[PDB]
């Protein structure tokens, strides 16, 4: 007995999904266990439960991305500069990991895509492109990014058996806080600049490790210990879902007060 | 969007506990996050009686102190200012000297039960209360702390657990065990200095350990421990509102070793 498309929506509801959320999900397909006619069915069953006045987003970055490229030998690097292909928003896949939905996400008609190739995110629904548009190629996790927008417009994240450490969003609250010290990373990207391939730098605080001793498990866990968000069972997973707004003032707060100069 | 519980009885956190495999006479080492469990009838001191109830006199219950006040970043200062720390700052006071800052409600708590015990070393130190708590914090070298003359190498050498109360696995303090056990290709020694008290009188003393700031190799404590739940390390099951964990001390040991030196090792 795989979960039908109709015991997902129900159990999305049960949660708090409503008609009209713009939400982020990030989602485990393991986690949920199987379910009748596939992965997409989770999704089809999500956007049901939001309706078409409802905006979906995942981050999907850029799996190939060669930000590593000055770590090779300089013979290599020389190869990568002029062989590797540069961001292309239509064929780029999504990271590997917890992506399934993401690179099915981007099948899906009238798909929206950002332009930061590392941050890149991906929406359907009636704010896509308001989400997506505009991503500034330099902190792409700030005040010109989807997640700046998903906060303005008052939107949801739901955590579907994925990881509490793996919130996108709270980068979004590293960006805000003021902090006695956060690292910056400056490093080359190929994008596609009119039609043409162009290498350029990106600069954006580090995001592949916390820029302080915290985690954000930890931050997670203690807006859940609080009473933040709600908890229920989807399919098989443990789902979590969060107000968007409340969790990046919580966790500004929360890192301001542990962290701050 | 979740309001809380109707608080927690102390005969409720016991028969938790129970069912979670705690068993009468056992040492554990708690690692908790307070609001984790929920309110507590009695508060957060109930969480450790009844965790006591369960173990009995006859067990031990051990947690990390460590020091929030620890001065050993005054190499990076300036003269001066370094010099108005050496003369001004206190000595680590195993009586009094508070916990570092996070998870640790619970072994603030335990500072002011009686019979406790505190090891020696300032920033590795352990709190204990029960039957081998003056056997798991005694002679506690000052080097070295997390190595073969700590409370962590007597806890797995008695064949302790590790309980989590709703703290992050990153934080099992027994990992930085694993780290000085394991045989790895790079490690950063520090040294550091440290007022303590000796014979009544405040004494600067340097110590020497591994760097347990940062990580010896690429590699996080999150990894390592969600590699050994995956694999079917220890038991779970909810304790109050917070989802607990339940290792064998020597088991989660010898496997964060193995994975370190698959790694990283010879
Ligand atoms: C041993 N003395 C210093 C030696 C020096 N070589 C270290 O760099 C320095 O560590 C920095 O401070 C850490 C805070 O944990 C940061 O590590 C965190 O960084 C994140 C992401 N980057 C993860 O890598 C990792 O999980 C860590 N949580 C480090 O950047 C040490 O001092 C600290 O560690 C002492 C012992 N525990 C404490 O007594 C001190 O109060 C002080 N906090
Ligand atoms: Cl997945
Ligand atoms: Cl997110
Ligand atoms: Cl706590």
């Amino acid at each position: 007995i795989p979960h039908t498309h109709a015991h997902l929506v129900d159990a999305f509801q049960a949660l708090g999904i409503r008609a009209g959320q713009a939400l982020m999900l990030h989602a485990s397909v393991k986690a949920v266990g199987a379910v009748m006619g596939g992965p997409n069915v989770i999704l089809q069953a999500l956007m049901d439960a939001l309706t078409p006045d409802g905006t979906l987003m995942m981050y999907a970055g850029w799996q190939d991305i060669p930000d590593f490229i000055d770590s090779l030998p300089d013979a290599l690097k020389a190869v990568y500069l002029e062989q590797h292909p540069p961001f292309d928003p239509a064929t780029a896949r999504a990271v590997r990991e917890n992506s399934v939905l993401a690179e099915f996400l981007r099948t899906w008609p009238c798909v929206h895509r950002s332009a930061n190739p590392e941050a890149s995110m991906v929406a359907v629904g009636r704010q896509a492109a308001l989400l997506t548009a505009n991503h500034a190629l330099d902190y792409g996790y700030g005040v010109e990014s989807p997640l700046a927008k998903l906060v303005a417009i008052e939107g949801y994240v739901l955590m579907l058996g994925a990881p509490l450490d793996t919130i996108t969003l709270l980068h979004h609250a590293e960006y805000l806080a003021k902090m006695r010290h956060k690292n910056v990373v400056r490093y080359p990207c190929p994008i596609l600049r009119d039609g043409r391939k162009v290498w350029v730098t990106v600069e954006d605080y580090d995001t592949g490790d916390p820029h302080d001793d915290y985690s954000f498990e930890q931050i997670a866990r203690d807006y859940v210990a609080q009473g933040g968000g709600t908890r229920g069972k989807v399919g098989d997973a443990d789902a979590y879902l969060f107000a968007a707004q409340d969790l990046t003032r919580f966790a500004v707060q929360w890192l301001e007060s542990r962290f701050g100069d």
